[PDB]
Formats: C-alpha cells, structure tokens, sequence
C-alpha cells in the first residue's frame, strides 16, 4: 500500500495485458497453422511454442499473485 | 477493502494456483507424450489440449487483473 510499490505493480500489470494480447495472437497463428495436412516436425514446433507461452503466462500469474498477497496484507 | 472481497480474491487465487499446477502437470505429460513418436492426429490432439490451457491461464490473468485493480482502489 506504499506508492512506489503500487507504481511497480501497475507497471507490471500493464506488461501483463500486453503479454496476454501477444499470446492470444501467438495462439491464433498457431491454430491457423495447426489444422492442415502438415508434417510432424512442424507440429512438434507448434507444441514447443505453446509450451513457451504457457510457461510465460505462469510467470505472469505468479508475479500477479505476489502483488495481491502484498496488497491484501497491507490491510 | 472488506473481508468479503478479500475472501473472494483469496478463493479465486487458490483456484488459480491449483489450475496452474494442473497445467504444469498436463504440460509435462504432453511434453513426454510429444517425444514418444506419435502420429499427427495425436500431435494435433495435444496442441488442442495445450490451447485449452493457454485460454484458461489467460482468464486467470484477466481476473487477477481485476482483483489488483479493486485492491489498489481501496486505500
């Protein structure tokens, strides 16, 4: 509930929304490419890419989790 | 912020982490299944499965984003 902390949290959350929008787009591109008579090797590539997105979104979730904990404790 | 709101936030956050844990587990099994030399239709199935996870993780970020918005407002 201190202003520098609040400032950092708001900055992080803007980064989150931006990252989510890029991820939604990255997802859609993967979906269009995904359903076609395509070669395992490229399907293997798509799986790694989505695995990257998931791990990234989890980092965002954990950082946001920490922010909520910090805000709720400063009651 | 009152206890009812705080409790809703905490309830969502527990549901969130469990889903994150479920995603982490499902991702690795999908990753393990991926490197087991399986067919396209089956690779495609894993991609659909991961796409579900991403969308679920995206909802969590958006709801958590709503929670941080509400908490920062009340002080």
């Amino acid at each position: 509930t201190s202003d520098y902390i609040i400032e950092q949290i708001q900055r992080d959350q803007e980064e989150a929304r931006k990252k989510v929008e890029e991820a939604e787009e990255r997802l859609e591109r993967v979906k269009e490419a995904s359903k076609r008579g395509v070669s395992s090797d490229q399907l293997l590539d798509l799986i790694r890419e989505l695995a990257e997105i998931i791990e990234e979104l989890i980092r965002i979730i954990r950082r946001s989790n920490e922010a909520i904990k910090e805000l709720i404790k400063n009651q």
